[PDB]
């Protein structure tokens, strides 16, 4: 709940796939990124 | 390579967590979030 802003240059195709995304199951493009970037922390390590 | 913008409001603990990640790798905040996003599509969807 704690939020906080981002402003990063990301690739245009990727970062559009993502907005189709959010188009295609009505996502939020934020709630996309932060469940991207989420379950990429655990797929990683952190 | 081609580039656009991103300005969203996500979670600190999140976005911050990946920021330990960057600082422990050494990787762009950005590169990361690309990162992250591109393997949230491939692990998901599209």
């Amino acid at each position: 709940k704690q939020k906080a802003v981002f402003g990063i240059y990301m690739d245009k195709d990727l970062k559009t796939r993502l907005k189709v995304y959010c188009a295609k199951n009505n996502l939020q493009l934020t709630q996309a990124i932060e469940e991207a970037i989420k379950e990429y922390l655990q797929k990683r390590n952190g």
